[PDB]
């Protein structure tokens, strides 16, 4: 909760911004002039290669601070591509307002420090996921992250609340569409997960951890 | 600048291989790595290890403590000989509440670690093991590189096993790929240190 209440107040109030699914929040090349708080939805940070291929660096969940490059002072240019993965609501602030707002309303550098601490650890989770030698573990590991980040209770289990193309999954776990199609499909038959409308449900993740 | 030094100081020596913290430890402290390299690892009891982060100089770590306690789940080790400052949370939380101008540097410090961890994702993201190696080697050149006529010398005693545990591979493959890299006149291993000639050329391998 806390982060919302910090950002909002940052003399006139801060308006929430809407972003349609697929709309860019920032392009590689833009000046890194801003910090953001993702309020609702999912934002995908991606690295684009001159080769054409993209890699997902982070699928960020709600109440996440991002754009964090702007805090490094000296400005700089974005090198990642920030996109609304789902429909997105966020606050953005120019860097300077954050410097002062933190200084003055003192309690809340602690909220930003916790916000940023949260992000470091989450990324380190993603590394652990990407390091598994066998791709199936990666998938399961990734799916489990998506359950606690985007999971919504169903009668039939926990349901990752995202339109996830297999291609999307491919670009996050460092694989290809064909492999993930086969792995998923083999978790479907194993009665370990279920898929409808591009959304995945993992039964008893507690269990999926144990196998 | 760095100036994180200048905040923290208001030093501990650690021997190559000594533990800074183990899983099971309480998460009661924050650290600033002043000199050397610290390796955060995840131990898959039972048996093997995976490197989550090789941290370079002037890095804040132990960051779990800032989440308000908990227990460490990673293993913090002096990869080289290490100099660091450590502070209990309470002194640090208090300090930041009493003197709330020292937060900007911490915010930049933590931002940097996010950006650096994201690099390691770019690396492990590659499907091709050779690209991972090159990607990883290049990071090590920025982070631990010394200058050198034709390129850059990673200033670490790096076992191939170490490299294996960072890039998600095995010792046999690293030793092999380094060979192919070497035999292409792209790196050298002299007095136990990897030197990568003309990295910028090689960094165009990606983009
Ligand atoms: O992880 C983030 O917050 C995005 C990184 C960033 O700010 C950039 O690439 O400019
Ligand atoms: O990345 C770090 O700072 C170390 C993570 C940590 O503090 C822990 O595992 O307890």
């Amino acid at each position: 909760n806390s982060l919302l209440t910090m950002f909002r107040e940052l003399k006139l109030p801060l308006q929430i911004e809407q972003f349609e699914r697929g709309k860019t929040i920032f392009f590689p090349g833009d000046p890194a002039e801003r910090v953001y708080l993702l309020v609702k939805g999912a934002v995908k940070l991606s690295r684009v290669y001159e080769s054409g291929e993209e890699i997902t660096v982070a699928l960020l969940r709600e109440n996440s601070v991002f754009g964090v490059l702007s805090l490094l002072t000296g400005r700089s240019d974005r090198f990642y591509h920030a996109v609304a993965f789902t429909p997105v609501q966020l606050f953005s602030v120019p860097i300077e307002f954050m410097q002062k707002a933190l200084i003055e309303r003192p309690e809340l550098a602690n909220v930003m420090l916790q916000g940023l601490s949260s992000r470091i650890l989450q990324t380190e989770m993603m590394i652990e996921t990407l390091a598994h030698r066998d791709m199936g573990s990666r998938l399961v590991s990734f799916l489990l992250i998506l359950c606690r980040d985007f999971g919504i209770p169903s009668p039939d289990g926990i349901t990752i609340d995202l339109k996830l193309s297999h291609q999307a999954i491919a670009e996050a776990i460092g694989s290809t569409r064909v492999t993930v199609t086969r792995l998923l499909g083999d978790l479907r038959e194993s009665k370990l997960i279920a898929i409808h409308k591009k959304r995945i449900t993992v039964f008893n993740p507690v269990a999926l951890s144990q196998q």
